[PDB]
């Protein structure tokens, strides 16, 4: 059985069972439940029937707390009903949630306050609380330090109550998060599954386990996320013998998702969107995990780096012909150019390079090292150097091709070691024009925060949205989440902060743009263990965050805070197109003259999102039928499946439709 109390809380009487306080003359079990209520401490409880009693730890009934998120569960959201509470005498309204704590640093810690009112008073008296905590086993109140120079987070625990002053947001200003949607399994890596008329599903997987990874395995748990329906499922994906925890991905010409190396360091995965299926690639020339990998204006996929699994040394380039079906190694593909410096040595330096595929099968790689390099895959392969990017190496960065015409990336935050290293807020516009030649830097506006081990996505305005990292790179924390996001505007070379989303995400979280132009940020966490099958019930779970959250950019908000009225792209064909073709499609829905952008499908891990990119448009318009002239040239507008976004002028995108370039 199941009792629900009147806020929402949830315990399970179990009549048979056995396993601070014992009351008699208790006639049930309900009784017994109702006195596990009433005591901040109880978890679970013993009715006994034949003494008539209950105890807060067959002849006995157990009663068990068990509400719809665990104990030590972040939440978005109060759990439980709220009540308002207004200081007597003070014109100041706080909301309750009760069985709920504030974890960070405090700005005072307060003992002998006895009851949630007293808690509030205190806040109300002290200068900038907006958020408090009342522990109720202890009678103290906690006030919270100030955001965001610090991180709150709000986790399910009935030794405590909450108490917050609500902050207005302006969603026309600073956009507005969505609460969290629980998920199976860690989304360590995630990719949007090409799809007509628009995607509808997001893949995301982790390693052998939901929240935990060891070394090769031959098995992946992957979750199935309908963003449409809301519908998830998992599978563990076993037939092609491959851990793809640590791995490179890049969306072929088709539409199929190459999933290289990682746990099981030499095995190649391929995810058909057809079949909803994995088959075996070749085996890389070099076992790598950690490794970039970046499709080509032919097609092909070049890789270099990884260090992180199979051997432990610098790992030059190769490249897969998925026509040829082949692994060609490259060694004039030279790693030694594009390595960082890293405390914790060559493991660290070769990874997660800032990889684009670009014209006439050339390779810009943006860092993560000071400075950048053009790879090439002609003869045995080619480097050479293309710029400084920055006086420090900026280890997972963020980095985007938002404006993939002009040849522009941005890039922000990561730090100089892998971990144990202060992020940078430095952020820099490359621009590239002909291969092997020079690049150019411009310095911009420091980011808000430090970030490592965040995330970013370009939009259909251009603008690039970061999302979590924390002010130090410290592998598997929370530590110093910023929760704030933050806008960048290439036009005004500006940022703006945005609405704060609930969960830090750090290492082993991702983000990616959704067909309705909202960005999904997810994950973070993981527990090593020796051996797959070993327990995890020593690791820290309050790092691994088995969930996501959906943010809506301000560009969906009118001024009064309404949903704005999009574009509808109400008729395109499923052909494919190829570069320099005529796209058409009629738009309805729009108060004068709509603009597009075409935006290449997102694959994302470990702070690597190497298959998105921004195509910006040139439309001419006869009544609701548009027209695009595709750049003509593969390097810009490479192969693979995107989303096109019609735009009002004000900048509200539409829901995208699906567009396949071909070669
Ligand atoms: C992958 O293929 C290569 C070439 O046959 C082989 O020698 C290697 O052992 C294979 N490795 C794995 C890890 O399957
Ligand atoms: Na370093």
């Amino acid at each position: 059985t199941v009792w629900e109390t009147p806020i929402g809380v949830k315990y399970t009487l179990c009549p048979g069972s056995d396993y601070l306080q014992t009351v008699r003359d208790i006639q049930s079990s309900l009784e017994c439940a109702k006195i596990c209520d009433s005591d901040a401490r109880c978890n679970r409880a013993v009715y006994d029937n034949v003494n008539k009693a209950c105890d807060v730890k067959d002849r006995f009934e157990t009663i068990r707390l068990t509400n719809d998120l665990p104990e030590g569960a972040f939440i978005s959201t109060c759990s439980f009903n709220e009540t308002s509470y207004r200081v007597p005498e003070t014109n100041a309204e706080y909301r309750i949630c009760p069985d709920t704590d504030y974890t960070g640093v405090n700005a005072k810690v307060v003992e002998g306050v006895t009851t949630i009112q007293a808690c509030a008073e205190l806040c109300s008296n002290t200068q900038d609380c907006r958020k408090s905590v009342f522990d109720h086993i202890n009678n103290a109140c906690a006030i919270k330090a100030a955001e965001p120079a610090t991180s709150i987070f709000w986790v399910q625990d009935k030794q405590f109550s909450t108490i917050r002053l609500p902050e207005n947001i302006d969603p026309a200003v600073k956009g507005k998060w969505g609460d969290l949607i629980r998920l199976p399994v860690i989304p360590v890596a995630a990719y949007i599954v090409p799809s007509y008329p628009e995607p509808s599903r997001l893949l995301f997987f982790s390693s052998w386990s939901n929240d935990a990874f060891s070394g090769a395995s031959g098995m992946t748990q992957f979750g199935d996320y309908d963003f449409a329906t809301g519908a998830i499922s998992q599978r563990t994906v076993t037939n092609t013998h491959h851990d793809m925890f640590c791995p490179g991905i890049s969306q072929l010409e088709d539409g199929r998702i190459l999933i290289q190396g990682g746990s099981d360091a030499d095995t190649v995965s391929i995810y058909d969107p057809a079949t909803n299926e994995f088959t075996r690639g070749p085996n890389m020339t070099l076992a790598r995990g950690y490794q970039t990998s970046c499709t080509l204006s032919n097609g092909k996929v070049f890789t270099i780096g990884g260090a992180y699994s199979g051997e432990r040394v610098g790992k030059n380039g190769e490249v897969y012909d998925p026509v040829a079906n082949a692994w060609t190694y490259l060694p004039g593909a030279d790693f030694r150019p594009m390595l960082t410096n890293d405390h914790e040595g060559i493991w660290r330096e070769d990874n997660h390079a800032w990889l684009f595929g670009w014209k006439n099968g050339s390779i810009f790689q943006a860092g993560p090292s000071k400075d950048q390099h053009w790879y090439g895959i002609q003869g045995n392969g080619t480097v050479a150097k293309a710029a400084t990017r920055d006086d420090d190496d900026a280890m997972c960065g963020v980095w985007v091709m938002y404006d993939a015409v002009a040849g522009k990336i941005f890039s922000a935050g990561g730090s100089p070691d892998y971990t144990d290293s202060p992020a940078t807020q430095r952020a820099h516009i490359t621009t590239i024009g002909e291969p092997n030649t020079p690049a150019e830097v411009e310095r911009v506006a420091d980011m808000g925060f430090p970030r490592g081990f965040a995330n970013a996505v370009v939009l259909p305005d251009g603008q690039v949205l970061v999302t979590g990292g924390q002010r130090m790179s410290l592998v598997f924390t929370n530590t110093d989440g910023i929760l704030v996001a933050e806008l960048f505007n290439p036009e005004t070379r500006e940022w703006k902060q945005m609405a704060p989303m609930a969960v830090p995400r750090n290492y082993h979280s991702v983000s990616i743009l959704l067909p309705d132009a909202t960005v999904f940020s997810g994950g973070g966490g993981m527990c090593w263990v020796q051996n797959v099958g070993d327990s995890t019930a020593g690791c820290d779970k309050t790092v691994d965050h088995s969930d996501g959250e959906i943010f809506e950019p301000p560009y969906l908000f009118n001024e009064d805070g309404s949903r704005a009225a999009r574009p509808v792209i109400s008729a395109i064909s499923a052909d494919p197109i190829k570069a320099g073709a005529t796209l058409t499609f009629t738009v309805e829905g729009v108060e004068g003259q709509g603009t597009a952008a075409l935006i290449r499908l997102g694959s994302v891990t470990h702070s690597v999102n190497s298959d998105q990119r921004r195509v910006p448009l040139n439309v001419t318009v006869s009544g609701n039928e548009y027209s695009a002239t595709l750049p003509d040239d593969y390097g810009i507008l490479l192969p693979g499946y995107y989303y096109l976004f019609v735009s009002t002028p004000q900048g509200t995108p539409s829901i995208a439709k699906t567009v396949h370039v071909i070669l």
